[PDB]
């Protein structure tokens, strides 16, 4: 449950994010890679990374990382009524991708990190307290459809 003036600061963070949607996608999953080697370990197409260096060139982990984060701003610009947008989501990496929850913990926290390391001094104390509660929104309403589904 975020206030008007949450979701009005994550959108403004948000903004950071769409003017280099690719960029920020790369460093997202390159700092969820790097931080939590496991999580590579999911993704078929990109297990073949072997160093930080490989993964910064590879223009198919920019590509998804604009997926992604497409895909999570289509979410957040619905400023918490984002069922329908969440809902395949949930299922697809709960029973296709088999992602934990944890895993979307790391890529929350892995978005805060990037955040501040690319726009450092840029991403005051609320707009991370805002960007944080609207994580957390989005990975309990993936927590809730993924009890649903029985999975772990
Ligand atoms: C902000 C959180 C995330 C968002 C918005 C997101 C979004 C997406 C989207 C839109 C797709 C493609 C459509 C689909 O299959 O449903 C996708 C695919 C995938 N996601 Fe995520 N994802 C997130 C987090 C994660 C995490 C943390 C993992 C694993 C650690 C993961 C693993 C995958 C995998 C394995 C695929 C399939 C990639 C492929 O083979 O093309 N996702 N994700």
């Amino acid at each position: 449950g975020l206030s008007d003036g949450e979701w009005q600061q994550v959108l403004n963070v948000w903004g950071k994010v769409e003017a280099d949607i690719a960029g920020h996608g790369q460093e997202v999953l390159i700092r969820l890679f790097t931080g939590h080697p496991e999580t590579l370990e999911k993704f078929d197409k990109f297990k073949h990374l072997k160093t930080e260096a490989e993964m910064k060139a590879s223009e198919d982990l920019k590509k998804h990382g604009t997926v992604v984060l497409t895909a999570l701003g289509g979410i957040l610009k619905k400023k918490g009524h984002h069922e329908a947008e969440l809902k395949p989501l949930a299922q697809s990496h709960a029973t296709k991708h088999k992602i934990p929850i944890k895993y979307l913990e790391f890529i929350s926290d892995a978005i805060i990190h990037v955040l501040h390391s690319k726009h450092p001094g840029d991403f005051g104390a609320d707009a991370q307290g805002a960007m944080t509660k609207a994580l957390e929104l989005f990975r309990n309403d993936i927590a809730a459809k993924y009890k649903e589904l029985g999975f772990q």
